[PDB]
């Protein structure tokens, strides 16, 4: 549910055995700043397909990042921490114009989003 | 009923875990997948936005894999959130015994670091 | 070896504790002094920045004192911290039985709330 | 230094909100509000029951803002609880950059309101 519950779930773990469920809550970390008249969001979101990443602006001034991937490995599996599904809701600091041109770029695993304000 | 400090503390922990800091991500990133097939151990790590030259992989004498990375991120203008990690030091305990002597391959594509490691199926050799 | 998650969580909570939430202070304000003098129980509460009409005081069936208080912080500007409480509900176990028949007096000055509660009591005898 | 607040809070684990220690409130009082309007930055702190003369504020080398206060409390009777803090030392990290400047404080209704002007 909450972050606290997510994080407390991992409380007795070593740092190399954190659950997938935890990374599905915590990924992606996000940088946010405003420069040149637009609001810029930057996400570390490695190893997804561009057609499998969705970005959304809510009525509620929330930025929603969605991503999905499938991962199947041949052989003996020892750790499967990399997240399959991502759902990141970001409340926006400053109001964004309803009609706007929004730019995004996905490179080197990094998702950069530019929203005019 | 006066209520308890315990609940107060719990409630406050919750608030503090609600938004997570860069230092927190520096300690948990990368998440890894780890699997063995055809006498190879593979580690796959989500490690977006680094330069190949700034990443290091080290195999220790304790059968551990060490992933290191560092970057600089420039912030201009008002900055509301700064979660993305600048420095990475992930220590992974390897599930199977691996051959330090043999050749280790890795690659870095789409933010994903992959490390292929030969597994010891024989008698171990130490070259030092 | 590999770090511990626990230490990470500890570190993460610890460094944020210098700034504590409004809800935390709504839980712990006010601190009180309590002492019996002159056949009445005296409760002294550090409760700054309230309007005297917004403070209310009650006495439970379970021999508790309840100190309620409410206020709104209007202040406009670019906020950096919001620690100060808005609503106060504090329930205090009273160490002696109160005479439920008697008038309770409360004074409020310098943010300090003083409450005097007449109590029931008798000289102890061992014949 | 760091982790001191953790220890302060964790010391009251297992207590009812009824019976929190003086030392707790000594570390935790006062709650503050911080916000900038105009050139000055205003700090509103709930610091009931002090004597204005006894209240001291300085600005630090590290640019932390320091609030000091001391007082005595008097009881005639049987004491059941003494939570109210006697000595207050609050170090506040300043968000805006500092250059020693004029500071204005007004202490009314137990509320300390201070204005600091930063460039
Ligand atoms: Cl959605
Ligand atoms: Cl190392
Ligand atoms: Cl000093």
């Amino acid at each position: 549910g909450t972050m606290m519950n997510v994080i407390m779930r991992e409380i007795g773990k070593k740092l190399d055995e954190l659950s997938r469920e935890f990374y599905e809550s915590v990924i992606p970390p996000i940088d946010m700043y405003e420069e040149g008249g637009e609001l810029v969001v930057v996400a570390d979101l490695a190893g997804f397909n561009k057609d499998k990443i969705s970005v959304r602006l809510s009525a509620q001034n929330e930025l929603i990042i969605n991503a999905e991937r499938e991962i199947q490995y041949i052989g003996t599996k020892y750790a499967t921490q990399r997240p399959l599904k991502i759902h990141k809701v970001i409340r926006l600091p400053v109001k964004v114009k309803r009609d706007s041109q929004v730019t995004d770029k996905y490179e080197n695993g990094v998702l950069t989003i530019r929203i005019p304000v």
